[PDB]
């Protein structure tokens, strides 16, 4: 991998392992948002890291996912090369956000984007705060200054309200934890798992016959290594929506909610 | 990745990623074993399974694991580059056998060694049976002829008897059950999942404090998509353990292993 000529950018190319795909012998979405967040990591690497800046350490400030969204056209198969490119952009005082483009190295197609709201966090107490004018201006070195979005259109999907699903769901599975292939370096519980977790409750006809196009997730709360949870899905629709919750299986508290959109094969 | 010179084995070199690693920041035992079945199935692919031989797909024939062993002296860090050399070969009509060799791309040192046994069986009635002069024949001509062992020592860990573990188990783990991530391209659980469940119950205090040498794993039956695991151990001591998975209901055992972990 490596940064583009200006710097503000990085591509990566992954061969896609036979572990990595699924009955179609395509790319699973996990894999896929696995991919994501190495390329990421990579880029953060390149740019200095080890991207929390250097007041953020002093303050004991760490970024967290607020939202990822990802649409895929194409899925990568077995053996295929799939080029990535990432980037940041700061958000004011709101947070930052990342953004992917996912290209066939053959072809040099758009296969797939993605976009992700990260917020401030303090690591210790856990609340959340605007970004200060000090971490904003470290932030600005490494991202373009003028908007360069992976979603530019006017009304997308990425920036879409979602509901929080009402009892009955339509479809459910319950008790789910997570293993120590789940949680990453840190022991925090990876946010792929969660994506995992939620399409844990489509039924298998729908995945057999379709082919998932986009998922939006909205993090409220982190599920802990010693925690339980539910999986609950209600169909709200050639194409078929579904609404989506994840919340801890005792008391019930949320702790993820989302929207996935499939189209028939 | 690459067939060697000579025709006989194949090598891969793969970049560790972030999420593949754990708390030491160095790949987890299950990131080691799913690198050597994607090395195993590169070396396929370049021997012109683009392993199952020609007389296996007539006869509806394919292979399954019956064993697994692996030993790390040491795993690599997050950006390290490893190398993995594997090959294969026949053990006359008993099955075949799959070795690998990890070095460190940068010193050329060998950090760590596996092997595999596979026998083969029906794929419609599931029976298990010899292999047979044809399919032999057939897979030989991508194998060394005279014996390459990754274990060559005359008594090593790789080939030892495990005892089923008795209850009560010391530490258990119950209710595991697969998800999508865990199932092959064909639907099937993946082998390394049930590497994943055995350390389950393992205490996490151990995980802190001692670094997985060697674990081998006797694959007795298959859990399906829908199944219910709990995971069984009990120490034998380094430290060992004995190792039990089984159906959550009827006990139904699905593998028995041992692990070897030295203190940090
Ligand atoms: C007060 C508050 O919301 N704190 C943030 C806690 C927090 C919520 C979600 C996640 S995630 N991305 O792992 O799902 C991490 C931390
Ligand atoms: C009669 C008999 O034992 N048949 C073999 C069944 C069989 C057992 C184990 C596995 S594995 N490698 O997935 O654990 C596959 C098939």
């Amino acid at each position: 991998g490596s940064l583009t000529e200006d710097g503000l950018s990085y591509k990566e190319k992954f061969v896609v392992r036979s572990y990595e795909v699924g009955s179609n012998k395509t790319a699973t979405v996990e894999t896929i948002a696995n991919l994501l967040q190495e390329v990421g990591c990579n880029h953060a690497q390149s740019v200095g890291f080890s991207a929390t800046t250097t007041t953020m350490r002093k303050l004991h400030l760490i970024w967290v996912t607020a939202r990822m969204h990802i649409e895929i056209y194409k899925y990568p198969a077995w053996g295929d090369v799939v080029e990535i490119e990432t980037w940041c952009q700061s958000e004011g005082r709101i947070g930052t956000r990342r953004d992917w483009i996912l290209k066939d190295s053959v072809t040099g197609e758009v296969t797939g984007r993605a976009t992700s709201k990260w917020v401030m966090m303090n690591q210790d107490t856990r609340r959340l705060q605007k970004v200060s004018d000090d971490v904003r201006d470290e932030y600005l070195v490494f991202c373009p200054q003028e908007p360069r979005l992976a979603f530019p259109e006017e009304n997308n999907r990425s920036l879409k309200k979602i509901p929080k699903l009402e009892d009955p769901a339509q479809y459910s599975m319950i008790g789910l934890k997570p293993r120590r292939a789940d949680l990453d370096m840190n022991q925090h519980v990876n946010n792929v798992t969660y994506i995992g977790w939620v399409l844990e409750s489509i039924p298998q006809e729908i995945v057999d016959t379709h082919e998932l196009q986009v998922i939006t997730l909205d993090y409220r709360r982190e599920c802990q290594q010693d925690d339980v949870v539910d999986s609950l899905t209600t169909t709200t629709s050639n194409d078929s929506q579904f609404l989506h919750l994840l919340r801890l299986s005792g008391d019930g508290q949320e702790i993820n909610r989302g929207t996935t959109l499939w189209r028939k094969k």
